[PDB]
């Protein structure tokens, strides 16, 4: 089970892979949308989580949780 930690960490590190962006523009606490993810790109990452964490979730989560830092707390926390 990943902590809240390491899940922010899993998320940054995608936010990176997905965009291109620098390290420093990608933040636990920057608004999501602030990333340039498309949404077909957003409702990826519900599902790639959904694999990680062997969960059901909404296909918009990340925009409905739109903080790296609150995404990690929800998924984590429940
Ligand atoms: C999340 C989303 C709705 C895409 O939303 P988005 O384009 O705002 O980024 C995608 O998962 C989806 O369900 N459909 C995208 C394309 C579609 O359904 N029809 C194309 C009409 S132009």
């Amino acid at each position: 089970a990943m902590t809240t930690s390491q899940l922010r960490t899993w998320l940054r590190d995608w936010v990176l892979a997905t965009t291109g962006l620098p390290a420093e523009e990608i933040t636990d606490d920057k608004p999501m949308q602030s990333f340039g993810l498309s949404s077909r790109d957003v409702v990826l990452l519900s599902g790639e989580l959904e694999n990680l964490l062997g969960v059901k979730l909404d296909a918009t989560i990340a925009y409905e949780y739109p903080t790296i830092a609150a995404l990690s707390q929800r998924l984590i926390e429940g």
